[PDB]
DNA sequence: CCTTAAGAGAGTCATAGTTACTCCCGCCGTTTACCCGCG
DNA sequence: CACCTTGC
RNA sequence: GCAAGGUG
DNA sequence: CGCGGGTAAACGGCGGGAGTAACTATGACTCTCTTAA
């Protein structure tokens, strides 16, 4: 139980122990640090609240009036929770928001509007038989004599006057009729197969070769590829598979170097499981920590299954190798033809090498073992690379060697009880990094070629995820607004890039527009492809891939969306989608899911029957239960949700998402009562910091997780959805207290060395609150300025200026500074214009967009540290210095014990009396030893006596290190050089190294950055009381040339640059003189750390030891 | 061997904006179904 | 240069 | 493992 | 049948308006002061 702490509580006994530890400040030091674990709550006794945040109940103490408790009356208790309120505007509001599952019951239900008595209550006991009767005789009684005769009497119980009555409902002097209509659906896009011969010329690239080829050959051209087989292959040689497998074989060879070997470099007690941990722990953040850092956060490891392997064989042989016929796409048809000049240029190796560098060099060589970091040791110059590369590509015959692949079962489940199925296993295939990359420059050339619809957004340059989404959000928003109903129908196929059989995308290619030469190659490329199933100590023997395009392959996305635009363009031929102004837009699309965005239930139903024919004629299976939609309806005031029927995707009741209900969409939790489900950030955020909290990480190596792993993955949530300032700020104080304690900081420490970067001296600690408002801004400038005029219009006609200048506002960034949304942005190149010209597209880099940003937010807590009267002293030294700091990321050799103390050195809040005294007026500053007013920390750098022997120890130690290092670098050692100037008194400088005839004169020393002159004035008084001597120096040492120069020291480690311009003096060169800065003051630092020590040693535990 | 000084953030409640509608809503105008004598 | 997302 | 995007 | 004028009652169309639970965001204050492998 929480135990009920009723503050006040002055002094208690602390009911764990029952010890009486004092102030509720020093009850919480001792649960926290000795009896923690068992609940506690402070209580607020009047209120009786209670929190476990002993602050907050003394929050109350003066805030709090009594025992608010009592719940205000009213009558309309909300049915559910029976909150009273005054009128029924409290109760139905009530259901909008906290209880609008009901609530939209209600509206719908009130929303069947059934009124009609508008007839005024003039109605009568008329029967319609009688009426259609009446009609039909009158028709037959238009005027001509004897007319009433059987209108009289054969309409039992009426007079001529209710016929007059009647006929003055319709038709007054006499009858009349009426008229009804009725709508169809739309599909038949199964018909009408287009290919006759070759899309493109069958040579058409094969001419270009040819053409290129001989220019080569006359010229000599740089264009690389093995002669013989390009020779022969234009002599229409037969067995070019042969000869071309035989220049593969050979040059491969060349790449299956002997890859270097391995080169990586009682009796029952719980401390082995410890120590393990620890040890594991240590390891892998020396080593790869992404993986230490997936097993901490996600709580995980590495799983590898047993099951038979005649099982997982079964399966997967019976998955890849089976097949089905492939009829035809029917009518349907993709985007639009696709251009072959693309193609029409030839490899060069200057674009292989970039493809290159676009690569994971850090992957998992395929079967043949070669790696990137291997293949490019072999040829660094992609010589033989572009000759092997051109040789195929000419020829059109992929080596089938190289076919072979290595495939890899993903744990994907968590369980292992689920893990034993075979569902929770993705299969990634893995091939020759040789056909890697080969397949991403062909690919890269095709995604050229090949223009898919803008509405995938899948795969591209484009950003994706983003755009999708807050196209989403506005599209429901917007439609809200408008009044105006909306179906949403979210899909989702199976084995979406496994159940493709290759024949299908051979017939898809085949119209798109293409040369017969890259048709055959794409076709070999999936032909005869083996793998075999690495699996533990065995690699089932190979299996046949013959459907499901391969899973790892560059091409397959490409592919894949290319079999699918059909669907996407005859959608948009339906042009039924929601009319957002003048656009029909039908659905979006991302990789294989998709959505539809019809305006009624029926035109949803079209888009359905579209879809079942896309299935059929694909053989693709879609399910309810795989998809979700739901739909929207306009009310006089509000919008009714789910109104109508739930939809029938192939056959079945699509599941409907209800109000409070989400379900997720690339990540995040579509609700259509508020869009986006609210993120539950705060409390996967407390998860994760417990997580690091409890476990071996020694606390720099905490703060080093936390900073570079675990933030990125809340802010991909919080800024892709619209986060409010006031819960980052409770996010960033949440984790500001738990680093705190981590490193055992003392409470009231400024925030400003927190946030601000470690090359500027900081903790580098994110400002949640500060940065994801940045990140907001960046991501709506970018989609406003898209390629897709239609996103454009969307988001324009949304009016989402306002929103960037207040984010930007709100980021910090200035009003004029606000750029014109509309304008572009700067396209770099990372090339001179001239070498951008120099090279073809091909080999042209990728020129990001480069955006602007509200303002820099480091800098903002670096100023305000700066302004800080006591916490801020001396800091601006540090600013944008890459020496000082260094320490605080390589704080090597440091004790994790003086590393800690040397942050609160940095940041001159370590523990004195002065400290002790600061803010606190009333108390004791006077320096217990010495008699300092305050007792400060500097008046322990010097004035202080009682250090007086260690500070001189500490000086000639710093001079004996320099002197070591002076005659490794010949400088004649002259220091320690008792002197007497005209005054005949020991000026014994701290260095006179002399060399050929220059004398050296130094001056060592090491002062607090307290001023900003502090150095300067140092070597002011180094040159000033040095001055005159030169004679005495010049024939003692016999130099003819004598220096006066110093070498002053920030105590904290600050490195001027007088003793660099001593450096350079001493001709050390620039890097080693970075290398000695850096070394030099992490010393500096060090035996700063050490005065500390022996000071608080001095009296402390002096009564300690001897009381 | 060197320096003058000495809150800073944690935290709660108060109050104003503002969302999101919703509620609604009352008042005047329209529509209905008859209601009545004549060529 | 390190991370993160999604989606296979 | 792959394709994109983003972040310091 | 034709053939006019009256009917007066929902509702809906429209001006507006009036309110509001519950967030979101500043403002104004007060309390806080010791544990490294
Ligand atoms: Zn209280
Ligand atoms: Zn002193």
């Amino acid at each position: 139980q929480k135990t009920i702490i009723q503050l006040p509580n002055d002094n208690p006994a602390c009911p764990f122990c029952g010890d009486h530890v004092g102030k509720p400040s020093a009850l919480n030091v001792h649960l926290k640090r000795n009896h923690g674990g068992r609940e506690v709550e402070f209580q607020c006794s009047m209120c009786n609240k209670a929190d476990p945040k002993a602050h907050s109940i003394l929050c109350h103490i003066p805030k709090c009036k009594g025992k608010v408790t009592e719940e205000p009356t009213g009558d309309w208790a909300c049915e559910t929770c029976n909150k009273q309120f005054n009128t029924k505007s409290g109760l139905s509001q009530h259901k909008r928001i906290a209880h609008p599952a009901i609530r939209n019951q209600e509206r719908i239900a009130a929303s069947q509007p059934k009124p009609n008595s508008q007839r005024g209550k003039h109605n009568s006991c008329w029967t319609v038989e009688e009426e259609q009767l009446l009609a039909a005789f009158n028709n037959m009684f238009w005027g001509k004599k004897n007319i009433n005769i059987l209108i009289s009497d054969h309409i039992h119980m009426k007079t001529a006057k209710q016929i007059s009555e009647k006929r003055r409902l319709l038709g007054l002097n006499k009858n009349a009729t009426v008229t009804t209509t009725n709508p169809l659906p739309v599909s038949s896009t199964c018909h009408l197969k287009i290919r006759t011969d070759s899309p493109n010329t069958t040579t058409g690239l094969k001419d270009t070769y040819m053409c290129k080829i001989n220019e080569n050959i006359v010229n000599q051209g740089q264009i690389k590829f093995d002669s013989e087989v390009i020779s022969a292959w234009m002599a229409g040689d037969s067995n070019i598979r042969s000869l071309v497998e035989s220049t593969s074989l050979d040059i491969l060879s060349t790449f299956l170097m002997e890859t270097p070997k391995p080169r990586k470099k009682k009796w029952m007690e719980k401390r082995a499981v410890k120590k393990g941990f620890y040890k594991r722990y240590q390891h892998l953040f020396e080593t790869d920590r992404c993986k230490l850092a997936s097993i901490i956060l996600d709580g995980t490891e590495r799983l590898q299954c047993q099951i038979p392997l005649t099982e997982i064989l079964e399966t997967y042989k019976s998955k890849w190798e089976t097949l089905t016929p492939f009829e035809g796409l029917g009518q349907f048809k993709s985007h639009a033809v696709a251009d072959n000049t693309a193609f029409e240029i030839l490899l060069s190796a200057k674009e292989i090498m970039k493809n290159i560098k676009e690569m994971n060099k850090n992957s998992a060589p395929g079967p043949d073992k070669v790696s990137l970091r291997d293949l490019l040791l072999a040829d660094p110059e992609c010589n033989a690379l572009e000759k092997l590369f051109n040789t195929w590509l000419i020829t059109g015959i992929i080596p089938n060697s190289i076919k072979e692949c290595r495939s890899l079962l993903i744990p994907k489940t968590a369980d292992p009880e689920a893990l034993k199925e075979l569902g929770n296993w993705r299969p990634l295939t893995i091939g020759s990094i040789v056909l890697r990359l080969f397949s991403r420059i062909i690919t890269n050339r095709l995604a050229k070629a090949c223009p898919i619809n803008a509405r995938q957004r899948g795969f591209i340059a484009t950003p994706g995820c983003s755009e999708n989404l807050k196209i989403l959000h506005t599209i429901v928003k917007q439609a809200k607004t408008s009044k105006k109903s909306l179906g949403v129908v979210f899909v989702d196929i199976a084995k979406a890039f496994d159940s493709v059989s290759h024949d299908h995308i051979m017939w898809v290619l085949q119209e798109r527009g293409l040369d017969q030469h890259i048709v055959n190659i794409i076709e070999d490329s999936y032909k005869k492809i083996h793998t075999r199933m690495e699996v533990g100590t065995e690699r089932t023997p190979p299996i046949e891939i013959k459907v499901g395009v391969k899973q790892g392959d560059p091409m397959s996305p490409l592919l894949f969306n290319l079999a699918i635009d059909p669907l996407i363009t005859a959608l948009e031929k339906a042009n039924t989608g929601f009319s957002y102004g003048k656009n029909k837009i039908t659905s979006l699309a991302f990789a294989d899911d998709l959505v539809m965005l019809s305006d009624t239930w029926e035109g949803m139903n079209k888009n359905i029957q579209i879809l079942e024919t896309f299935c059929n004629l694909s053989g693709l299976k879609v399910q309810a239960k795989k998809c979700y939609g739901f739909f929207l309806s306009p009310t006089h005031d509000s919008y009714t949700i789910n109104k109508c029927d739930a939809w029938k995707i192939d056959k079945d009741s699509l599941n409907m998402i209800q109000p409070g209900e989400s379900e997720k969409y690339l990540g995040l939790k579509v609700d259509p009562w508020i869009g986006f489900s609210k993120p539950v950030l705060a409390e996967k955020l407390t998860i994760w910091l417990k997580r690091l909290t409890e476990a071996p990480l020694k606390p720099s190596q905490k703060l080093t997780m936390l900073n570079i792993y675990t933030i990125p993955r809340i802010i991909y949530l919080a800024d892709h959805t619209d986060t409010k300032k006031t819960l980052l700020s409770s996010l960033d104080d949440n984790i500001r207290t738990v680093v705190k304690g981590w490193l055992h900081l003392p409470p009231d420490t400024c925030n400003g060395f927190i946030y601000t970067k470690t090359r500027d001296g900081g903790l580098g600690v994110t400002r949640l609150a500060s940065l994801i408002p940045s990140i907001q801004a960046r991501r709506l400038h970018r989609i406003a300025t898209s390629e897709d005029e239609t996103i454009r219009n969307i988001a324009m006609a949304n009016n989402i200026e306002e929103e960037f200048q207040n984010l930007w506002v709100t980021a910090g960034g200035k009003k004029e500074e606000i750029p014109r949304i509309t304008d572009p942005v700067s396209i770099d190149y990372r090339l001179p214009r001239r070498i951008l010209e120099l090279l073809n597209e091909w080999e042209k880099p990728a020129p990001k967009k480069m955006y602007p940003i509200p303002c820099n937010w480091r800098e903002a807590e670096m100023a305000h540290w700066k302004n800080l009267p006591c916490q801020g002293s001396g800091i601006e030294h540090f600013d944008n210095d890459t020496i000082s700091n260094d320490w605080l990321q390589f704080h090597r050799g440091f004790s994790e014990r003086q590393f800690l103390m040397g942050l609160k050195i940095r940041a001159n809040v370590y523990p004195t009396r002065e400290y002790q005294g600061r803010g606190r007026t009333n108390k004791n500053v006077n320096c217990r030893n010495c008699t300092a007013s305050y007792e400060s920390l500097s008046h322990i750098l010097g004035q202080c006596p009682a250090v007086q022997g260690a500070r001189i120890r500490r000086h000639n130690k710093l001079c004996s290190m320099l002197k070591r290092e002076a005659k490794e670098l010949k400088w004649v050692v002259y220091e320690e050089p008792h002197l007497h100037t005209t005054e005949k008194e020991l000026r014994k400088p701290d260095l006179i190294f002399v060399k050929e005839e220059m004398a050296l004169v130094v001056d060592v020393t090491v002062r607090f950055e307290y001023k900003e002159k502090v150095f300067e004035d140092a070597a002011a008084e180094k040159v000033r009381h040095y001055k005159d001597l030169t004679s005495q120096i010049k024939e003692l040492t016999g130099a003819k040339e004598i220096e006066y120069f110093g070498f002053p020291l920030g105590a904290r480690g600050k490195w001027p640059e007088i003793n660099e311009k001593v450096l350079t003096a001493l001709g050390m060169p620039d890097y080693q003189q970075k290398r000695t800065a850096k070394r030099f003051s992490k010393r500096t630092l060090l035996y700063s750390i050490d005065v500390i020590n022996t000071f608080e040693n001095i009296g402390k535990n002096n009564k300690n030891n001897v009381p």
